[PDB]
């Protein structure tokens, strides 16, 4: 059957994106109703040096901006902060606005990047968010402004804008409110990401598909206990077990249950020696219990 | 940087899914125009032993076919049978039909699945098409006419409908024509995939993806020519590099030569060493030339 890490389709997200430029800087908007949210480091004239918002916004001119989608170019109004994101007002509304919220995403959490160079929509994948708020995606000189969303119940959610990565290869974002995750500045300034807590709930998922795809040899008889095995977790940078009835089904279908596996985690992070779970050398927390039941059984 | 398996966008795609079921069958057609095209075998009667399709095709309704999308039911009047393809006229035009042509997808090239349950809304993600007319996706019951397509020059190509899973779950299917890559039969039947080989282009694009991320460790004083890699490669299940000078950026940006990289495949097809590149315990061809200028540069 196999395991891939799938996106949500882009089709409602991709006619919201815009290319915002001011000075040399060029990114990525998004465009619902008749406003434009961006990351507000886009008027800064500087970004490899420390920069001051107070001062950029004070000599901001409205005329400099080139909002555009396709051949639309879209005259700005008026500029606010809020937080990390710049808020423009546009002079036009976008006829292919969707319904839709805003939601902040969570440690251990699936969402879908659209990826887009200056302006174009370019390329979607699905990430994970990682205990200290950030993700492991591709990202480079052009792509801030790409947008995160999810589709939950009908419900279509923007849920993360593109800022910045990390010393270490890490990839930063805001919540379309304007906070960025994990507390990081809008800032080039050095940032250390800090040590990364596996998400034991999408390990158990992972584990739950590697059965399902035929990979037995991880499993022994043992069974580690929820009150176990939360206790182990807490020191060796592992989330606390979200519920056993969030595997019910996965526990069916397979007859493994979660203590099964909870055993496996800790004999697994020791070490491999050489064998792969679905071609991964390593554990895997991409995968949400949500992904698996979707991908294994179309549910 | 990172580097991540994408997609293109699917929302030219997404409206063209309906479902379609004839008897205990449900899949996915490709609704273009007044023609669903999905796969033959939505008529067996049993899809788990050979299929005599010249009896089965000899004694079917057309009125015992459904199609719907958004629980509006079309009505077939016509059908072409077409390869292992059935091409449906149906009652009512496609108001969201996309510009559109078909092409047929060679080895070593790279396209995206938007993989539907049964009409559902489905999933996207990037594959590539390995030496057998093969990929290695993710598909289960209920998946199959889910499809493949591929955005050139900003013309929509339609270049693969799906059909089976073979035994190592090599994943098989058809061009729009009816045409079944690798030539394998539409059948239950245990067909065995044959022999892999690794596209070299691939595997060089994959090299300088890891150079351009800062894995290096596979690099040495040693080149090897192209006539002496060609060589290697006939005997060692991998194509002939035809030409270096796809990887000219690459070669100038990293100030590696496609040679230094020649040589790096013959040693690290022995093996990794148990060290890994970009994550990976042994080299990738899923990723092409084009795929990673794209990622790295915004080209
Ligand atoms: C924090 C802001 C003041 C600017 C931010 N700084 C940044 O992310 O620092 C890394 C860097 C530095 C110079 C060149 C390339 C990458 C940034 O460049 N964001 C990029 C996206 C970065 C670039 C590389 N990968 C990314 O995610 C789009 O604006
Ligand atoms: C299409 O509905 C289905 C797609 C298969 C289901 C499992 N993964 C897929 O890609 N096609 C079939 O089931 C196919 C029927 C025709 C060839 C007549 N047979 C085949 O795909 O192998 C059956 C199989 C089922 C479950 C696991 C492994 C193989």
């Amino acid at each position: 059957s196999g395991l891939r890490k799938m996106a949500q389709p882009s089709g409602l997200v991709e006619p919201c994106i815009v290319r915002v430029s001011y000075g040399n800087n060029v990114l990525n908007g998004l465009w619902l109703g008749d406003e434009v949210i961006c990351p507000r480091h886009v008027i800064a004239s500087d970004t490899t040096r420390v920069i001051n918002y107070e001062n950029e916004m004070s000599s901001v001119r409205l005329h400099n901006f080139s909002v555009s989608k396709n051949n639309v170019f879209l005259g700005v109004v008026s500029a606010k902060y809020k937080g990390v994101n710049l808020v423009l007002k546009v002079n036009q509304v976008n006829p292919n606005t969707p319904e839709h919220k805003f939601k902040s995403i969570k440690a251990g959490e699936s969402f879908n990047i659209l990826a887009c160079y200056e302006g174009c929509p370019g390329s979607v994948y699905g990430v994970n968010m990682r205990s200290q708020g950030t993700i492991k995606g591709s990202f480079i000189a052009g792509t801030c402004g790409s947008v995160g969303y999810v589709l939950e119940n009908g419900i279509l959610y923007f849920v993360y804008m593109h800022h910045l990565e990390l010393g270490n290869g890490s990839h930063v974002g805001s919540n379309l409110e304007g906070e960025m995750y994990g507390g990081y500045e809008d800032q080039p300034s050095m940032q250390l990401e800090g040590t990364n807590v596996m998400s034991s709930d999408n390990v158990v998922a992972f584990l739950y598909a590697a059965l399902i795809n035929g990979e037995r040899w991880f499993v022994t008889n043992t069974s580690m206990s929820l009150e176990s095995y939360n206790t182990w977790a807490k020191t060796n940078s592992f989330t606390e077990l979200s519920s056993i009835d969030a595997f019910s089904m996965l526990a069916a279908k397979t007859g493994q249950s979660v203590e099964k596996l909870l055993d496996s985690i800790v004999r697994l992070n020791k070490g491999f020696g050489g064998r792969t779970i679905l071609s991964y050398g390593s554990l895997c927390d991409e995968f949400t219990p949500t992904e698996v039941i979707r991908q294994m059984y179309g549910v």
